[PDB]
Parts: C-alpha cells; structure tokens; sequence
C-alpha cells in the first residue's frame, strides 16, 4: 500500500473570543487612506487584503496605493505646512491637540488591542497593556514638548573684530513634511513614536503603515480627526513597500525621511533620501547580545533570558537573539530557559492565555523556519521547539538553539524570530568580544549585581541602548536607536524632538 | 619681492610627505603632485599623491590609535591640555602660516593672518574647553506599564570614533580646524584629505600637533586628488563618520559610499546666498555690505552673497555704489599688503568663473562692472557685477563660486522671499535694515542655515553653521558640532 499522511487541525472545533461592538464595526466597515482632507481608495480602485495570522482568514481589505497617491498626501502635507492654520498654530495649540489625541487613544484602548491582536497576531492583553498604553503616553509626552522647544542665545567673543556689537541666537525650525515608514511589529507604537514628535515640532506627516499592519494606522487617523488636527497635517497611505513606501523615499518634496525597518531596505531608502538631500533617521537590524555573569540568580536570569528573546515572539528589533552566558552557569541557566520556552502557551491572541502569538505572515514563517533549518544543517541543535505547528496559522515554536558557533548563519544574522541561540564564555574580555562580534549595534543586556563589572562592561560594548537586569524596556524619556549597521538618528525622548528641528543660526550687527 | 620669513622658506624647500600614524610617509606609489602659486602660475611644492593603499594605512592607523592607544584612556583634562597648547602653537606661528597659505591658495597674506589663522586657533581653543564639559543626560523614567518600578537610566556621549575629514580649498588651515577640533575634544581620531589644490597648511598643522604632544595616529593626513584617495577614504568601512565640505554634487557621491557602511555624515554642500536690501538702508552701508558679501576672498565662499535683491526705491544706488566698489578693488599677489582681491585658485576655476559669467551674456545678462579677462600671469578675474537678470539664468540658478554678483529689484518683502527661496539650496542669507518690525517678519520666512543681518558670512566659534535644503545637512560650529561627533548610549538598569 501507499503512505497516506493526514496532518490533524480543526479549524472547526476550534474556540473563539468576544470582540467588542465597536472592533466589528471598523472590521466590517469600508476601508480607506486618509489623503488630506478626504478619505479616499487608491487611484486604481485596487486592495490589498488583511490577514488574521492566527487562522489565515481574510478579515479586511484595505487600499494599495501607487506613485500618484503618495504623490497626493505629498502634496496634501506640504500645503497643510506651507499655508494651513498648522503654519500658525501656538505651540499651546500643538500642545493641547496631542493631549486630546492623547486621551482619545486610552478611552479607545480595547477596541485598539483588539484590532492590534486580530492584524499583528501579538496577544490583545500585552497589546492593551504595552502598545496601546504607550502609544498614548508618547503622544502625551511629546506633547509636553511642543510648548517647551528652546534655541540658545550665544555671546559671540568675534575676536578678529574689534569693539563687536553682535546679537546672536538659533532658533528651531520644524524640519517640515516628514515621510514616515514603519514595520508591522508594533504597528501602532511605531506610528505614535513618528507621528508625535512631528505634531510636537510643528511638522505635517505622511505615514506608510506596513503592508502588514495598516488596520490600527488607520482608526488612529480617525481619532486624529477626531482631536481636531487640520487637515493634511496627518495623512496615511496604505499598501506595499516596493511600490508606496519607494514612491514616499523618493519624493523631493519630503524634508525628512524616518524609517524603520530591514537594514537592507534602510539603505535603500537612504540612498534614495540622498539624492534629495532629504534628512534621515533609520532605526534598522539588529542581534542583541545578553550577556549573564556569574553572580546571578539562577531562575532570575534564566526569566530574562527568555523574556528577552520571546517577548512578541521574537519580532522585535532589539530582541534579545544570542545569550552568552558565563561557563560556571550556563548548563543551569540554558535547563531553566528551555522549559520556560517549552512551557509557553501557542495560540491565537486574542486567547488570555495566550503567551506566543503567530507570526506576522506565511512569509516571516517561512525565513524563520528556514533560519532555524540553517542551523541545524550547520551542526546546531535545539535545546528547545524547531519547527512550524500545522494549521491555518503562522506558528513557530519558541526555539533554543545550542552547540553554535559565531560562524553559522543563525547567530550572524537578524532572524526576527522566537529564536535563541545560546552559548558559554570563561571571562568577561571574551563576552565583549563575542557580544561586539556582529554588523550590528542596536541593543544589549548584561544581568548581574556586581557593580564594578557592570560600570567596567557598560562602556565596551557597542549598542545604542544597554540594559541591565531587563531587555528591550522602553520609557518615553530615554532615547532609543542604532550604532554600526543598525542605523543612525534616535527615537523617544529629548532627542527625537531635535532631530525633528532645523537648526537656524542668526547673527545681527546692531552696530 | 615681498619679504618671507626663513621658516616659511625652510618649509617650502624640504621635501613634503603626509602623516600616516607613527610615520611622515612618501606615497606607495612614487606619485607626487605639484603645488601651484596662483598668483604666478610656477610650481612652488610637490606632495605624495596618495592611492586607496596610502589611505588604508592612515585609516587602519586611526583606528588603532581609538581602539587601543593612550589616546583610548586619556582624560577630558589631557585633552583639553593637548588642544590648548596647539592653539598657543598656530599663534605662535601665525604669519609663517599666513604666508603658506597665501601662497598655496592665493588670498591676501593679511587676511589669512588676521582671520583663517587667528580663527584656526581659537577653534582649537574653543572646542578644547567642551573636552570637559560633555554631558549625557539623567533620566527620571516613568515606566507607566510597571508598578513600583526601580530604574535607573542615563544616556552617555561616546566619541563617535574614527572621523574621516574632506575639505576644499578655499580655506585650507580654517576648515582643517574646523573638523578636526571638535573631533580632538570628544575623544576621536580623524583622517584628513586636504583639498589637491592646497596641501601646505595642513602638512605644517600636523608638525604643530606632533609639537604638541598629541599620540601617533590621533591626526593623519593624506594628500593626493579627490577622486582617488577622497574616495577611498569616504568607501572605507573602518571609518566611523565622514566629514565632508564641497560641491553638492561631490557630496551627494560621498554620502552614498558612506551609507552602504552606515557610516555617519555630516555634509556642508553648495550656496546660492541672497542678500536682501530693505528701502530703509544707508546706501553706503548697504553698497558696502553688498560688496563684501560677495567679493569677500575672491567670491571663493560657500555662503557668498551671490544674488542682491534690492528694494526698487533703493536699487539704483545701491548698484551705483557696488559697482564703483567693484572697480575699486585693487587686484594683485596676495602677498602684497594693497591687495584687496587675489587670484583664483586654479585655471580650472578660472576658466569655470568665466564660462558662467560667458553664459549670462548669453542670456541677456549685462556687466554693471568687471566681466574683462585679466591678461598675464595667475589666475586673476575681475569682480563682476551683473544686472538685467533673471530667476531663470543659469548665473542667477548656479553656484559661480568667484567674485561673480547677480542683482535684481523687487518690489515688496513677500516677493524679495520668494525670490530669495527660489534655489535649491539653503546654506546661508542676509538681510540689511534697522526697521525691527521688518526683520523679524523675515527671519523666519528664508529658508537658511543661517541668517545674517547687516552683516554676512561673519563667523564665531560660538555660533553653528550649516546647510538647509540641498546645500547638505549637520552643523558646524559651537554646542551643536561637539554632539555631532558624539554618539548617544541609553542605559536602563533595574536594581530591583
Ligand atoms: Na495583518
Ligand atoms: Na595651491
């Protein structure tokens, strides 16, 4: 006889969760982009579907947008900065437009996890409780900012002449119409940390949601509507990268590109901003290192290890993706992290007992399952998980990968996965030198309580943000961005908003 | 027969070579190119002409001397000491540099001396005094998702590591200061590309940093043609940031090599400056503004008053008088004392300057003064006034870069900022008036990096300078240079 081979899944017994009203009726309404002062489809009529990652469904539609609708919002934003009421806005009236934005966001804080859950796949609890928390928290941050922007007055010594009567100062300037491009891990945290410190500045905004991700992009251009922004100061595109986001990277009448994204893909932006000589921050790759020193509590350590990697399954630019560990602990800390990742529930979002969510798509599914195939044909093996769940969903196991070596591909590059790879160092020169061992610079940890090796460590190794006893925490006030291939330009904080100035210096004889 | 001074004849004489970490070095190659005195046309120096494998040497040095060196441990105070001592050092021998750089670049020996050289020093000066004064930043985080949180978070500036320098010609020792000073006071390593046009001020500044005591390979030079070794030195991936004054176009290529690196830029590009007129003015002050603003070392400025938009109440005689200036300006070897305008640089920049100038001619342009080539040896251009243009001449659109006015009339401010924005560049702009009503309106509408008002192209240590638009990004200068070669590190730590 023949093998006949049937893979078990039941869509059909499977369970199901409430949603609110009003998270049905945004699904089930219409779908369009925000260009100016009119919602409207794309050009062509054409769309692009949204996916539901837990079950592959078809749950939306939304527009895909070419050249001439970028080039629309384009136009719409330089108007809305050129000539609009948001040219002479108070910096109070900034202020007081992001605190109703603000305040919008949190009373709408369900009905926005929920629709972050059904089209990231993330789980709507960590969704309500991180995402949306602090997507409104960053508005009404930077709120605070709009009113308390400050150039210097300068005492200019003007040596070479004498008796000088010079009056001079810089004053900030928005950089202008900000073209903004984000991935679809955190869809609308990324969108708020754009948006926000462009509102604050005084800027006008084009926003490309990734392919992916654009439904809570879009119930945010609702509420932008709703706090009473002017038109064209916000406007948003939907569709792909290859065809909207190029269009937006390539348009002279930008003043700031701001993008997150592939390191690949951020130079290709990059190169195209150059051509124009359009500013840029790219927040791009990464491999974060995390590195454990002896002195550790076990269960601790092993708790951070883990969380550091499998927060949002893995798909996050800072995750924390190779765990050195220091010898006289590794076995015991590696056991501890593997049955944590074993022990995780795999389910649909939505689930509140739900602790890994799907992956974004059959395609991400497809390059981290073939990561993780790579390193197993280099010799790795895994201590924990390894392959693809059967079913309609993007699943991926949490996985621990042992036995690796600097060489193989799983640990050189950016997987984008619930994917560890884990190995042992005998001092702390050679954790430095394993850790900085990489193109990449964004993030690191080091967990330990001994003072003097932290403050000897903090300084040697190359990342934008270093945490310690934590990975991948984020505050509102502290910047956060790349070194080495993983980009340049900071997001967050004091930072962010200098960087969505111009800097303008004046200098007066009043002689 | 102007007077030098045995140092500077001394230094002309010996042979030159670059500094390459431990080593003054010839080049791999044998190649040398020769230096030119504009003012007469006669080779008066030869330097290496550095190839990409000169160039590694210096960057791979560079990065020893940040990796590993004393450089690596030294303290803000050791920095600020080393950076002092030089200063004191280029006024020490402030007219030996003067006289070099009048000779090698062809302006008047006084005005090197009394500004370039004097300037070079109190950037040096200046930046070394932020050695110590660098400050990262305390941060109360509210962590509003984590309940009773303890965290303790701080951002520190780091140097940003190994800088690669590229400068033009048109003020050698000043932009050589300006790059590698800021770069000295927050702990990096730089390798410098002085322009091939003009090398000698830059040799000699490394003898004044050895002299000071700076460590091997803190400061490298590397001599030799843009498109060679400034080239190799923007595509070497060891480099951290690349610094680079020049045309936009040139820029535009330097910062793709840089990006396929991620490497950090900072670009100082083109200018198309406009000066503004309001009918308030003295026409005196106002005609001698206009002049300066433009024929200031031989229009050879990034941010020269190129275009003159002059209210229609005043633009007769504003003209009248900027065009007797013109005529005035007595011509001649920059080191002359009478010299008020020296040579251009080369005869490509003559021939370029003329061609422009050929152009507008063409276009219907006519010569209030100047426009008549200077025979004889030297590469020698008349200041040139032209009226009659328009915003759609290539004169009044193009980068010129020599003593080349174009001048307009308008009739109302919305229209003089009209024509004023109408350029894709953004590097500079002044305005000339006493009404404060007036200039404050107007400030804000120019799209500049900078705005001066009854002055223009005046300079302080103190005060940033940079582009907007398509004449490049980052600043120079001040607060904003010294962050500018720092990179910014978060760190969180949870002592719970
Ligand atoms: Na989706
Ligand atoms: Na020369």
């Amino acid at each position: 006889a023949h093998h006949h081979h049937h893979h078990m899944v039941n869509m059909e017994t499977n369970e199901t969760f409430a949603l609110l009203d009003a998270t049905r009726a945004f699904l089930a309404k219409p779908k369009q982009m925000l260009i100016g002062a009119e919602w409207s489809d794309a050009a062509s009529g054409r769309q692009l579907d949204v996916v539901n990652p837990a079950d592959g469904t078809v749950i939306a539609r939304v527009p895909e947008a070419d050249e001439r609708d970028v080039q629309q919002a384009v136009a719409a934003a330089r108007r809305a900065f050129d000539a609009g009421p948001w040219r002479t806005a108070k910096t109070t009236d900034r202020e007081r437009l992001m605190l109703v934005l603000a305040d919008l966001i949190e009373a709408n804080a369900r009905e926005l996890a929920e629709i972050e859950s059904l089209d990231n796949g993330k789980p709507v609890m960590v969704a309500q409780g991180l995402d949306v928390a602090m997507a409104a928290q960053c508005f009404r941050y930077m709120a605070g900012w709009a009113t308390k922007i400050e150039g210097s007055v300068i005492d200019a010594g003007m040596p070479y002449l004498p008796d000088s009567e010079i009056f001079a100062y810089t004053r900030k300037e928005p950089v202008g119409v900000v073209g903004a491009i984000i991935p679809w891990n955190f869809p609308l945290l990324m969108a708020a940390w754009k948006i926000a410190p462009a509102l604050a500045t005084g800027c006008t905004v084009v926003l490309k949601p990734a392919e992916d991700t654009p439904l809570s992009a879009l119930r945010l251009g609702e509420l932008i509507q709703a706090a009473g922004f002017p038109d064209g100061v916000v406007n948003i595109v939907t569709g792909y990268g290859h065809t909207a986001g190029a269009a937006l990277s390539r348009d002279p009448r930008i003043d700031k590109i701001a993008f997150t994204g592939s390191t690949q893909t951020g130079k290709t932006i990059g190169h195209a901003a150059l051509d124009n000589m359009t500013r840029m921050s790219l927040e791009l790759g990464g491999k974060s290192p995390v590195i454990v020193l002896p002195d550790v509590d076990l269960d601790k350590a092993a708790q951070g290890v883990a969380n550091a990697i499998f927060f949002n399954q893995g798909q996050v630019c800072t995750a924390g993706s190779r765990a050195y560990i220091h010898s006289k602990v590794f076995d015991g800390v590696i056991e501890r992290v593997a049955k944590i990742a074993a022990s995780l529930k795999i389910g649909p979002g939505m689930d509140p007992a739900t602790q890994i969510g799907p992956l974004v798509s059959a395609k991400q599914r497809e390059r981290v399952c073939g990561y993780i195939d790579s390193g197993f044909g280099e010799g790795a093996r895994a201590a924990a998980g390894g392959r693809a769940i059967d079913g309609p969903g993007f699943f991926v196991e949490p996985t621990v990968l042992v036995d690796t070596t600097q060489a193989m591909r799983v640990v050189r590059e950016e997987i984008f996965g619930p994917v560890l790879v884990a190995m042992p160092f005998d001092d702390v020169d050679t954790a430095v030198q394993l850790a900085n061992d990489t193109p990449y610079g964004l993030g690191a940890s080091i967990w330990s309580n001994d003072l003097s090796a932290i403050h000897k460590l903090v300084p040697r190794i190359a990342a934008g943000t270093v945490w310690v006893n934590c990975h991948s925490l984020l505050d509102n006030a502290l910047p956060f961005g790349g070194m080495k291939q993983s980009g340049f330009g900071r997001e967050l904080g004091r930072a962010v908003i200098d960087q969505y100035t111009e800097s303008k210096s004046v200098m007066m004889n009043y002689a």
